[PDB]
């Protein structure tokens, strides 16, 4: 009950409209209505309009008490009605927490209440579609394993995601989260997905381990551009014809993109270079990838590992961009290259007494006209200079 009067002195109410309807449309199983935002105006015997709060006792047919699509909402005033529609989600929300959702409903549209999905939550759930609210912070582990899911619409307040959520969701065609706040899209996150497509937000620095392990649908894959990290086999055996990547990735974990059978280019974009003595392309990163033709490397690596290209065949050119500073045993062995060109005005260092860093049958190695003989007197290089020469 309000503590002041809220009726004009003298004057009746003899209409009224909805001008704005509440916020809240969308309700979980058990919720009370919530009548925040309704604006309502009303039409009194002394000509003046005026705003009306709608107090409890004056609405009718409002229940949370089963799954409904569409239910009528009736405002009872002065022998007048008006009516709003509601949905009652077949939900259950305890304390901000998706602790129950009902088998049987196909297209599932999370009330605003909704602030986590705990761990399996949707597994195994024989739906289409399930719209993700406003407010949902975060999704537990397995949420929506072996789903029969085909759309998911995710939300802008998204945040937190543990491992394993979208595995095995055979249906799931497509994943925008370009519009999430998500920094981290964790390890095994669309293990053997539909996902045709997947973007992903400006915000994200990492991908998390096997993420994209066994995603045979998946096109191509755009990284976005702050991320410094891709795990262990975080795209291994995937569908991918190509990658795109920033300038600023610092670790590419072993076999990141290990038998690949369509990926054919692995290219760069970006201005933004992070420093980092650490910062690598670890070993057998494309090993089994016979569709690739080519291999850009990101500007902000340091050190490249042991056979990187490993049984590929069709990468006949290679560019080593100035910032690598270390080349590891057989980096470009068991390799069709043909011909290198070594940008860093400063040789990158080979520490190996037996080195074999590019194949036997290498035709050319191109390197600043200041440094050839840099190159030719440096360890592993030295071992080449009859085919070193100046760009
Ligand atoms: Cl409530």
């Amino acid at each position: 009950s309000a503590e002041n009067p809220a009726e004009p002195v003298g004057a009746l109410l003899e209409d009224f409209s909805i001008e704005q309807l509440p916020a809240k449309t969308i309700y979980a199983l058990g919720e009370n209505i919530d009548l925040t935002g309704l604006n309502v105006t009303g039409k009194y015997d002394d000509g003046k309009q005026r705003p009306v709060k709608v107090t409890p006792e004056q609405i009718s047919g409002f229940s949370s008490s089963a799954p409904v699509d569409k239910q009528e909402v009736t405002i009872t005033i002065e022998g007048k009605q008006k009516s709003f529609s509601v949905q009652i989600s077949p939900v259950r929300v305890e304390n901000g927490v998706l602790t129950e959702v009902l088998k049987g409903h196909n297209e599932i549209i999370l009330p605003n209440s909704v602030k986590s999905i705990p761990k399996a939550a949707f597994r195994g759930s024989q739906i289409n579609k399930v719209v993700l609210n406003e407010g949902l912070q975060s999704i537990g582990d397995m949420a929506f394993f072996n789903s029969t899911v085909q759309e998911v619409v995710f939300p802008t307040t998204l945040e937190q995601l543990e491992e394993n959520i979208f595995y095995y969701c055979r249906n799931l065609k497509k994943a925008d989260l370009s519009r999430t706040k998500l920094t981290k899209l964790p390890a095994s996150t669309f293990v053997y997905a539909g996902v045709e497509e997947v973007l992903l937000p400006a915000t994200l620095k990492e991908i998390g381990a096997q993420a994209f392990l066994k995603t045979s649908q998946l096109k191509t894959i755009e990284i976005p551009e702050n991320v410094r990290t891709i795990g262990l086999e975080a795209f291994r055996e995937s569908g991918i014809t190509t990658v795109k990547l920033p300038n600023g990735v610092t670790t590419i974990a072993q076999r990141a993109f290990y038998y690949c059978p369509e990926l054919t280019e692995v290219t760069t974009y970006g201005t933004v270079i992070n420093e980092n003595p650490e910062a690598m392309i670890h070993p057998y990163c494309l090993e089994g990838c016979p569709k690739l033709t080519r291999f850009d490397i990101s500007k902000s690596i340091r050190i490249l590992g042991q056979g990187l290209l490993g049984g590929n065949r069709k990468v006949t050119q290679l560019t080593i961009p100035a910032n690598v500073t270390q080349i590891n045993f057989s980096a470009f062995n068991n390799t069709g290259i043909k011909e290198v060109m070594v940008e860093g005005i400063t040789p990158p260092q080979v520490f190996e007494k037996v080195w074999y860093g590019f194949p036997d049958d290498i035709t050319v190695i191109r390197v600043p006209a200041e440094s050839v003989e840099k190159y030719k007197n440096a360890n592993g290089w030295k071992d080449f200079t009859n085919k070193i020469t100046a760009f």
